């Protein structure tokens, strides 16, 4: 089955784009990495980063998760993420979200060797 480092850079990595360029990139980008094929995932965050760069968090500032596991590691710096959330007339199978750009700090849980990122935790 899909690893959870395989599933991560699914859900949350897009290194071939810098930004959001437009109000459909959310729902393109759900759509197309799967996170709609089941049910609409509510919410969703991608990073505009290289791979190297995000994995690289794992080596970072130390933080409990938001469910206080203590695996979580904030990045030194922020980076270019987008914000996906459903809007009010999402209703599967007919996903829809909102796409907000920013550029936050990233919060993730890492597990492994190579220690690598599995989970979002938070953009902050």
């Amino acid at each position: 089955k899909e690893t959870a480092a395989a599933k991560f850079e699914r859900q949350h990595m897009d290194s071939s784009t810098s930004a959001a360029s437009s109000s459909n990139y959310c729902n393109q980008m759900m759509k197309s990495r799967n996170l709609t094929k089941d049910r609409c995932k509510p919410v969703n965050t991608f990073v505009h980063e290289s791979l190297a760069d995000v994995q690289a968090v794992c080596s970072q500032k130390n933080v409990a998760c938001k469910n206080g596991q203590t695996n979580c590691y904030q990045s030194y710096s922020t980076m270019s993420i987008t914000d996906c959330r459903e809007t009010g007339s999402s209703k599967y199978p007919n996903c829809a979200y909102k796409t907000t750009q920013a550029n936050k700090h990233i919060i993730v849980a890492c597990e492994g060797n190579p220690y690598v990122p599995v989970h979002f935790d938070a953009s902050v």
